């Protein structure tokens, strides 16, 4: 029988073997080491066939106590069009064993065969390795080296006082795509294209990834990362001596305190209550100096767009909780602090500002509404030969409608995904329409078109949005179409609206036309909800400057009040545009190129840039709506 | 050095070998054959190990011509909750390589050791088999047996002429989960647990599986098909010398020929234009014997239901269609086939009723408003004295609903899942609201309470549902509720309603509470839509009996054509409510058990009982509707 002590060549790590095999010869060797308690010691075996033989391929088999490893040198990858690689060197670090101190010293012996099958022979060199950067510590930086041929994977002990760490990986070029992993100390490790994606949470990653770990999951509070580089970049992007190096630096964070969640929560309520508790004081220095189909309309609106969406990102949001598959969502990782289930609290708490300063308008609203009836019931003939009719309805519709665009931004944030492009501004187009409809009502007589010419309106922009997201992503047909019609829409508007200021009509129509030649130019926006919305703030803000303007040629002295919040809404709004166009995360695109692009937060250790957008909208907004109710005090 | 050839002891197939290995001993075999073409050879290796020990496993390495197999005896799984479990059996088939005429007969060698490491020794037994039974053939049934550590696998070669196969495959005790996957000639074969998954269409089953494969996509027209048992029943269901060993049955049936979908169109298109020329000869035989708020409400409602729905099942299809991972869409794969990128033809297909027969009501409405309308400009008093208001706008919001329903039957039916669980029959709810309003305008006076008030029931109707079915799903204190809410409800109803007959309220009262009862008792329908609608179809059927038998009360005779309408309502309603009772996979439960209820088509080769349940609504509908248009036709 065999005897692998007689035949064994006892050699030692480092040294690199060379041997030649043929058909009846095989070489095995018999490292041998010994483990202490407190340290931990991972071997790595390194084969390289100095020949390119293809048809008789050296096998490499590795044995240990309770685990038995196999390969080919000459590695031979498939992908897809019927192409093959070959990889001349190939790697793998053995799963190791801890030693604790009622187990004492542990001696282990590890044997490997090289063996082929080559009529002739083949060459082969060897090389077995200790391991002495296996470990991770907390907070310092650490690089290396993968290939599609050979994965590398670390591990990491919990510290004592730390509940939870974000794992951090950065690379500069993003040619082969990789994935990273985090799985638990229980051997065998799936460290392999085929398997790595079996257990534990993983992240298909380019050039960044982040993961975010908690410590009741782990028991042991240990875990292992690992790294796998991929033959093909057909999943994270584009198309695919052959090797394909990738270079990764891998960092470890504890994560925030609930200190920080308390401070953001009480800023948050604080800085809006600030608006109200202002108004208060208003309302009481005034009193000192002087001592309908909207409802249901907006009711069933609001049940229809929230019911199926709210039912949608319920599920998809149980199912990466429980898959642990982060690949679903299209969250910014690199500052998402996730509360209970939820996985990003701080882009649903950033929406505050959205209902509060919403309540807020609409009793505003109310008692102006309610006290101009009252003083009617009064009777007063000022209001008549020197005031013009009164609308409330309006104004009510706004609000419900700020209320509404809060929540659904909030739900669309509980889980960003490509099926949910809207719901994030939507409302925001009934908003600048009721705007629109409101400064057409006010100028010129009544002549309502009943409440649906909006709701037509709304049905066909977003018909055109998701017609133009889902189909027109590579066609110009239906771009030149879109083009001519808008074109057609503004030149119709403009004729319209028109029956000193004969020129206002060709200014418009030329700022239309630029931006028809800018977008034709750049002809790639590949984002046509946010163009929607853009434009639709642009013909806004163009009427209002055009409404003021005309007020101050006729010649009268506009109120201080309305001046302050003209200049308050416009910073805002600069403020606001200037928060939206960052960009971080993108549902267009795969989810190795949407993370590709994200930002460690700023202002405190909670929000990021999409939360001062969502705050300065909110502000702008308000104050523009206020702006649209007092402009016309000094009329009476 | 070692040499295989002097150590190999040169063995033989069927052959039941024995030993015992040491530290320094290691045992070797160096089995032989040869391979001829058009024969397909598959090796299979048992090996069992008596012993118990774990702590000092049997480690098996294979070894062939250009690939390497390795495991231990007694296999170690992992399962949640700290769990384990060890298997004292391994078995194992090789990859095949096939032999052709070019190439000529083919000399195979395949090296098998068997080593240790126990101080003492450790005792296997081993044997390697041939296979036979390892190609398959079209229309012949397979049995066979697998086991959690011994996956199995077979071949199977397209004919000449199929160019569409399906794989059936079925057992009888669904105890523990199984996986079935389809592979291309490839080696190697994904056969392990944590690796299945990888690559080809793959299915989770427990009693009942099935897969459509065409013929493009495989390059030789030929496949691997791969059978898994799973460790623990975690996945596909309840919970968890040890063994697993599962039955099995596996075949191949040739699929449908393009003649099954030509005639199937014809016979649906047909057999509903026979209702528009039946109408036509009517108005032939007639015409010898002579000789607006509801508009604008349900366009928006078709978009504010359409767009979100329609870009999500977009979506899926396209998921589901790229990565070939058949656990998504809760379809009836027994009898779906599928046209172009459509997965499920038929279930789309069978909704043209929908749509035509909703397009026959409004077409008829129509004709017969506008021949009252030009009557009352020629002016008639009998239509006074012996006449009763006449209205348009209900029929056509009923015509418009029905055809509306047809295309969110099909949205839906795109591809079924959790999250769509509506939008099959939700649009009916409106249908039969709409029809109870118009039977209470019929009798009492106009008395029009807008059109918001079935509205606001329909909103509330479906977040109602919605909360029940995401929340109430295991809880009763909102189950006590709803049935209270319902009570009060018909409570209220009967009283409004009242103010001979004194009985009917008490009558319905008693139904009502008796499916109070029913439900209660039961309390464990799961299905809140279902019910939903069934309690609509319950209320308006018995708004209707009351309605016809207190005009029989009132001594006047009923035209015929009202009374054929009526007794066809009532057999098509019959027949399409047993069509609806029959269950084929449901968004509830994991999707093994989904699949675990289908069935084998009816009627033609095409449809099945879900299509029957389309077309016998879509009649049922119409003959209503027809019902309440002519019921008074004997008054004037
Ligand atoms: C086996 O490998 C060796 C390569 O070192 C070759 O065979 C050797 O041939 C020499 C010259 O006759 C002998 O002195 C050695 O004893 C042989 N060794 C062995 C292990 O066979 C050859 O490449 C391989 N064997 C054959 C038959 O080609
Ligand atoms: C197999 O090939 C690789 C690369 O072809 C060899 O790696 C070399 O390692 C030395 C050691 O420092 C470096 O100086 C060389 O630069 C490396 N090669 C290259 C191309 O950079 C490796 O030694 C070969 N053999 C084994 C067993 O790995
Ligand atoms: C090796 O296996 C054998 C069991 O078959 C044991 O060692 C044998 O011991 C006898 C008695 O001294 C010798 O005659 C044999 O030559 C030994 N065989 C071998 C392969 O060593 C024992 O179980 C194993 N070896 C040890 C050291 O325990
Ligand atoms: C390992 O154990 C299994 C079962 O424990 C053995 O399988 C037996 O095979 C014979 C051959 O027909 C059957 O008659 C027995 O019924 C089987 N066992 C049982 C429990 O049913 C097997 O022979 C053992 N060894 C190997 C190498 O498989
Ligand atoms: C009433 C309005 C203001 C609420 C707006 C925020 C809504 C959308 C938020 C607040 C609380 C959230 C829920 C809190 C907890 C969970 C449990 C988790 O396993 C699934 C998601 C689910 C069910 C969340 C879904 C989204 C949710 C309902
Ligand atoms: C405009 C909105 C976002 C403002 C915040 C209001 C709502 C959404 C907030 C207020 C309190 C919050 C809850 C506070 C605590 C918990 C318990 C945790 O285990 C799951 C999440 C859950 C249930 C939170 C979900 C979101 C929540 C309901
Ligand atoms: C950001 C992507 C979606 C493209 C859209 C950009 C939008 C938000 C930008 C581009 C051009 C901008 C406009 C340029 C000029 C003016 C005239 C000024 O008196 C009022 C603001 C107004 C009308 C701007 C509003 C914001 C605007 C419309
Ligand atoms: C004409 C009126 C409406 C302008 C008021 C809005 C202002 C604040 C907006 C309009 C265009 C915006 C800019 C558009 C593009 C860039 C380039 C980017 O790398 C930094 C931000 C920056 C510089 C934006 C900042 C905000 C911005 C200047
Ligand atoms: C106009 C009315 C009657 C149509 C009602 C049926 C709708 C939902 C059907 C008709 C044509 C269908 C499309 C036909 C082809 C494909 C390509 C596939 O890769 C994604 C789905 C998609 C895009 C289908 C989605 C569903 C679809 C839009
Ligand atoms: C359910 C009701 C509304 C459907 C009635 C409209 C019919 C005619 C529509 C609905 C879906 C459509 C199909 C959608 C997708 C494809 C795949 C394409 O490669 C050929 C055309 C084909 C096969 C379409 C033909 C027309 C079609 C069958
Ligand atoms: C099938 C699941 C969802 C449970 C609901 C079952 C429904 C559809 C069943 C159960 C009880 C049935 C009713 C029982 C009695 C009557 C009175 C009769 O004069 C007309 C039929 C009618 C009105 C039935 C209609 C269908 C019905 C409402
Ligand atoms: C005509 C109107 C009043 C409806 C009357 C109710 C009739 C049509 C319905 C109500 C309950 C139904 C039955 C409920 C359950 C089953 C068991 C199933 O394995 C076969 C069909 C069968 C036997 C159904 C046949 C149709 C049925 C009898
Ligand atoms: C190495 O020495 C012998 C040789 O195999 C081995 O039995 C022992 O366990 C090892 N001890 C150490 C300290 O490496
Ligand atoms: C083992 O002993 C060392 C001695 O310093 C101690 O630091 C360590 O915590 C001990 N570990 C265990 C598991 O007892
Ligand atoms: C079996 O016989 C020898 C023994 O190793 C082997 O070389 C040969 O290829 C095999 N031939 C056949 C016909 O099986
Ligand atoms: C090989 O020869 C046999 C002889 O009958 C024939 O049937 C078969 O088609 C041939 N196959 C190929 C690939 O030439
Ligand atoms: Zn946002
Ligand atoms: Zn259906």
């Amino acid at each position: 029988r065999r005897d692998p002590f007689d035949a064994a060549r006892g050699a030692d790590f480092d040294h690199v073997y060379s041997g030649v095999v043929n058909l009846s010869t095989e070489n095995i060797y018999s490292f041998n080491y010994t483990s202490q308690p407190d340290q931990v010691t991972a071997v790595r075996v390194y084969v390289n066939s100095s020949s390119e033989n293809l048809n008789y391929p050296v096998l490499v088999v590795v044995r240990q106590q309770k685990e038995v490893l196999s390969w080919q040198v000459p590695l031979l990858f498939q992908g897809l069009y019927q192409r093959s690689y070959n990889y001349q060197e190939v790697s793998r670090t053995l799963c190791p064993s801890e030693a604790t101190n009622e187990t004492g010293p542990l001696q282990q012996l590890i044997f490997v065969d090289v063996a082929s099958m080559a009529p002739l022979g083949a060459q082969y060199k060897l090389l077995v390795t200790k391991l002495k950067h296996f470990q991770l510590r907390t907070n310092v930086a650490f690089h290396f080296t993968a290939s599609p041929s050979q994965p590398q994977y670390f591990l990491y002990k919990f510290p004592k006082d730390v509940d939870s760490v974000i794992i951090k990986v950065v690379s500069e070029m993003a040619y082969p795509c990789s994935v990273v992993s985090v799985q638990n100390i229980m051997c065998p490790v799936y460290d392999l294209d085929h398997n790595v994606e079996f257990n534990g949470v993983y992240q298909s990653m380019t050039k960044k990834a982040a993961i975010t770990l908690q410590k009741k999951d782990f028991p042991g509070e240990q875990f292992f990362v690992v790294f796998v580089i991929k033959p093909e970049d057909y999943a994270c992007g584009g198309s695919f001596n052959l090797q394909r190096k990738k270079n990764l630096e891998v960092t470890i964070v504890p994560s925030i305190k609930e200190s920080v969640y308390v401070k953001s929560s009480l800023f948050s309520v604080f800085i809006f209550l600030s608006f109200y508790l202002g108004c208060l004081l208003v309302g009481f220095v005034h009193y000192l100096r002087f001592q309908k189909i909207y409802f249901w309309n907006i009711i069933t609106i609001a049940v229809f767009y929230a019911l199926p969406v709210i039912q949608l990102v319920i599920t998809y949001q149980t199912v990466v909780n429980v898959t642990g598959n982060q690949d679903i969502c299209y969250y910014n990782f690199l500052c998402a602090h996730p509360l209970g289930v939820l996985s990003a609290f701080n882009n649903i708490l950033s929406n505050l500002g959205h209902v509060l300063l919403g309540f807020l308008f609409l009793l505003i609203v109310l008692r102006r509404d309610i006290l101009h009836r009252r003083a009617l019931e009064a009777k007063d003939i000022f209001a008549v030969e020197y005031g013009i009719p009164k609308h409330f309805g309006l104004f009510y519709a706004m609000g419900i409608a700020l209320m509404m665009e809060g929540v659904l931004s909030a739900c669309y944030h509980v889980c960003p995904n490509y099926s949910n492009f809207q719901f994030d501004t939507s409302f925001m187009y009934m908003i600048a329409g009721l705007c629109m409809l409101k400064l057409y009502q006010t100028r010129h007589p009544d002549i309502n078109a009943s409440a649906y010419s909006a709701y037509a309106s709304f049905a066909v922009v977003i018909m055109v949005t998701v017609l133009g997201v889902v189909f027109g992503k590579n066609d110009v047909w239906f771009w030149v179409i879109f083009s001519a019609i808008h074109v057609l829409a503004s030149l119709a508007l403009s004729t319209q609206i028109y029956y000193m200021d004969r020129m206002v009509l060709l200014v418009v129509g030329n700022l239309v036309n630029w931006s028809f030649a800018l977008f034709g130019l750049i002809y790639r926006p590949r984002d046509f909800a946010s163009y929607m919305l853009g434009i639709f703030i642009c013909n806004l803000l163009l009427y209002l400057a055009f409404y003021i303007i005309m007020k101050l040629r006729s010649s009268e002295k506009v109120l201080p009040v309305p001046l302050f919040c003209i200049v308050a809404t416009a910073v805002m709004w600069a403020a606001a545009l200037y928060f939206f166009f960052q960009n971080l995360s993108s549902w267009e695109g795969t989810p190795a190129e949407s993370r590709e692009k994200n930002r460690e937060c700023i202002l405190l250790d909670f929000f990021d840039d999409h939360d001062i957008w969502h705050f300065l909208s909110a502000t702008a907004l308000f104050f523009s709506f206020l702006v649209l109710l007092t402009l016309d005090d000094d009329l009476d």
